[PDB]
Order: C-alpha cells, then sequence, then structure tokens
C-alpha cells in the first residue's frame, strides 16, 4: 500500500526543510478544541523530523469548509498552534496565510528547530480548486492559478511528507500538488494504512458497515462500492432522510437531504438486494424545531412523519433497538458518522446507545472501527477510545478505503 512508496523512516531531513500535510480538521464547539485527537496523531512525525534534524517542520492543513474565502473569525488554525504546543513541548510559530511572498520569506531560512502552522489552506480556492465567493455564488479555480498555490507551497519546504491520512481521499493543491523531489509518507498515514489493509483483506463476517452523520452528498456516492465488500449497513443519522423520503415517502420536514443522492437510492437498494447485504434504516426520531442544541424537541416516526418546519437530528428508541440488533449480528463493524447530533445533550441518546453496543459486540470478540473527526469524538466524550479496536483519524478516508480505493493523497507520494 505502501509498501511502494518513500515513507518517512527512509527521508534524510538532516538540515532539510519540511513541508507537511496534516489534518488538524479538529472539531469545535463554542469556539474551542473539543478533540485534540487529530493533532497528537501527527506528533509521532513531527518529533521525528526534528530529532533527526530538520531545519525546520511547516505545517499545512485545512479546517472546516470555508469554501475558499478567507474566514478566520470562524475557521481559523490559530487555535491549533496553540494546542499543538502542549503536546509537542516545543513552541509553534501560526502564520496568518498560507501562500504568498510573506509566508515564503517566512519558511525561506527559519532558525533550526521551527515549527511553523500556516493558516487554513481552504480560505483559498485553490486548495480544493472550487468553492464559493463570500456571496455564496459556486466557484471554480483557475489553472494558472492553482499552479502558482503549488508552487508557492513547495517553496515552503525542500522534502514534503504527507500524513494527513484523514483528508488522503481529497486529490487537493496541498495533498497531490506538491512538487519537491521526495515525497514521503507519515508515520500517522503508515499506521491507518496497514490496519485498514489487514482489516480489509479478510473482514470477519458478518461485516457490517454504519454510515451516518451530515456529509450526505458526499458520503451517499461512497455505498455503490461498499455494497459490494459489506454484509449489513445501518444508514443513520442525516444520511438516511435521503433514503426515506425516497423509499417510503416520508415527510422529512427540514431534515438533511440530498437532491443528488436521491436520484440513486432506488439502484442502491436494489443493488445490496443483489448482494445480500441488509439495510437498518431508522424507524422513529427525536425532532427539532430548528437547528439549536436548545430547540425545542418533538418525537416522530416514519409513519407519522416530522411536521413541516421541523427537522430528525436523532434516532429514537425503535431505532437504537434495530441498530443493536445488527451490531449482535456482526463480527467486524466500520462506523462513520454519528446517528444523531450528539455534540448536543437532547440529540445526543441515538449515538449514545449505539456506542454502548459496539463497545460490548468488542467485548465479546467483534472487529469494531471507529472513524472520522466528529465520530472519534464520541469515543473522547463517553471514554470508549481504549474499548473498541481501533480509533481512526480518517472518516471518508476509511470508508473509501472499504471501497477497495487507492486514496490520492498516497497514490501521489514518491514511488521507492
Ligand atoms: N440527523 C442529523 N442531522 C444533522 N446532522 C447530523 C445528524 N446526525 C448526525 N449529524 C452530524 O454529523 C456530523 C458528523 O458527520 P461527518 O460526516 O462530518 O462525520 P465525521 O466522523 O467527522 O467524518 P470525516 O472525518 O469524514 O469528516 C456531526 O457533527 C453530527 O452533529
Ligand atoms: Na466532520
Amino acid at each position: 500500500s505502501l509498501s511502494n512508496k518513500l515513507t518517512l523512516d527512509k527521508l534524510d531531513v538532516k538540515g532539510k526543510r519540511v513541508v507537511m500535510r496534516v489534518d488538524f480538521n479538529v472539531p469545535m464547539k463554542n469556539n474551542q478544541i473539543t478533540n485534540n485527537q487529530r493533532i497528537k496523531a501527527a506528533v509521532p512525525s513531527i518529533k521525528f523530523c526534528l530529532d533527526n534534524g530538520a531545519k525546520s517542520v511547516v505545517l499545512m492543513s485545512h479546517l472546516g469548509r470555508p469554501d475558499g474565502v478567507p474566514m478566520p473569525d470562524k475557521y481559523s488554525l490559530e487555535p491549533v498552534a496553540v494546542e499543538l504546543k502542549s503536546l509537542l513541548g516545543k513552541d509553534v510559530l501560526f502564520l496568518k496565510d498560507c501562500v504568498g511572498p510573506e509566508v515564503e520569506k517566512a519558511c525561506a531560512n527559519p532558525a533550526a528547530g521551527s515549527v511553523i502552522l500556516l493558516e487554513n489552506l481552504r480560505f483559498h480556492v485553490e486548495e480544493e480548486g472550487k468553492g464559493k465567493d463570500a456571496s455564496g455564488n459556486k466557484v471554480k479555480a483557475e489553472p494558472a492559478k492553482i499552479e502558482a498555490f503549488r508552487a508557492s507551497l513547495s517553496k515552503l519546504g525542500d522534502v514534503y511528507v504527507n500524513d494527513a491520512f484523514g483528508t488522503a481521499h481529497r486529490a487537493h493543491s496541498s495533498m497531490v500538488g506538491v512538487n519537491l523531489p521526495q515525497k514521503a509518507g507519515g508515520f500517522l498515514m503508515k499506521k491507518e494504512l496497514n490496519y485498514f489493509a489487514k482489516a480489509l483483506e479478510s473482514p470477519e463476517r458478518p461485516f457490517l458497515a454504519i454510515l451516518g452523520g451530515a456529509k450526505v452528498a458526499d458520503k451517499i456516492q461512497l455505498i455503490n462500492n461498499m455494497l459490494d465488500k459489506v454484509n449489513e449497513m445501518i444508514i443513520g443519522g442525516g444520511m438516511a432522510f435521503t433514503f426515506l423520503k425516497v423509499l417510503n415517502n416520508m415527510e422529512i420536514g427540514t431534515s438533511l437531504f440530498d437532491e443528488e443522492g436521491a436520484k440513486i437510492v432506488k439502484d442502491l437498494m436494489s443493488k445490496a438486494e443483489k448482494n445480500g447485504v441488509k439495510i437498518t434504516l431508522p424507524v422513529d426520531f427525536v425532532t427539532a424545531d430548528k437547528f439549536d442544541e436548545n430547540a425545542k424537541t418533538g418525537q416522530a416516526t416514519v409513519a407519522s412523519g416530522i411536521p413541516a418546519g421541523w427537522m430528525g437530528l436523532d434516532c429514537g428508541p425503535e431505532s437504537s433497538k434495530k441498530y443493536a440488533e445488527a451490531v449482535t449480528r456482526a463480527k467486524q463493524i466500520v462506523w462513520n458518522g454519528p446517528v444523531g447530533v450528539f455534540e448536543w445533550e437532547a440529540f445526543a441518546r441515538g449515538t449514545k446507545a449505539l456506542m454502548d453496543e459496539v463497545v460490548k459486540a468488542t467485548s465479546r470478540g467483534c472487529i469494531t472501527i471507529i472513524g472520522g473527526g466528529d465520530t472519534a469524538t464520541c469515543c473522547a466524550k463517553w471514554n470508549t477510545e481504549d474499548k473498541v479496536s481501533h480509533v481512526s483519524t480518517g472518516g471518508g478516508a476509511s470508508l473509501e478505503l472499504l471501497e477497495g480505493k487507492v486514496l490520492p493523497g498516497v497514490d501521489a507520494l514518491s514511488n521507492i
């Protein structure tokens, strides 16, 4: 997987400036970092570079989805710089941009051992290649400016390391576009890829995938290929309402809905039937009159529908029972995406109950893999990081491995 690729343990960094993509896309609440998992996970690679004599380590990441507009009031990485201090035992220089002559000067010839964190890559449309303007109109990036963006990032180091497993499914500029002669996979990239390579070679069966969360447009497009690998799927969280509206003609109110994915729902169900994959969808819900921690709440079922102006933000008790039945049958589980808005206590019961079931499954020998920026925060919140088989820093990235793909961030590394 990385067998063919240059990795950091084989990269001479002595006297070299290292430019490192990392996944510091950490969850935030009340403007605080709620889980430093993804930051801590990159420390081994950073520390290795500094201990083996790197002149500098320049760290670069996105945070959230600002869609190519500078929104430091809301998606700045400065809080991550602070947290990384503590985890490293080294101070960190935070720059307010990631490209341009001022950044290039700050990284051109740093004091020996400097750790530099750049501002959010996605404040530039050239990272993703597309985004929105500040008025919210979709925009494409211009090829020549994408090249200039990649050229600028490439000047910030002499060698490149990608340790950003959580983002490895994204063919973004900082992930596939850095032009330096040595492009090496970091130790987190190696740890995660090696874990999944073995867990996915010959899964214990039944193999259950649990797909929830809120990235519906993206992740509904992964189900088709996953249906060739798994024996059961829970489709919950925000993902479920697109399925229920199409299959059950359910009223879903203002719940998350994907117009494009709705067009393939019946094809996915046909393929699940063809491949013998049991699909478990929720049958009841905790509702809210608005997207707010303190919203008024209600209950609902698929038969009742969700009232107009209301949204389903958690599953209900009968859904938790059905989810639990699927977990009990499983011998291997991969779970990405909470089955409700677990950050808010009114909407956390379904995710907590499913966590309880997954922990119990682990205790009787199920191989249990939970991954994602927010889903791993469930493990931190309820203190189950040591009670499942593997907590991954990749969510969507892990689902694309489950599909059987080579991740773009891996593919772009140097061959041995
Ligand atoms: N019914 C729902 N409506 C809206 N949001 C939901 C619902 N159920 C869960 N969520 C939200 O889904 C979010 C997580 O979805 P997401 O797909 O980002 O998962 P993730 O584990 O961070 O995955 P990745 O690592 O790929 O980003 C949480 O913030 C949670 O509030
Ligand atoms: Na997320």
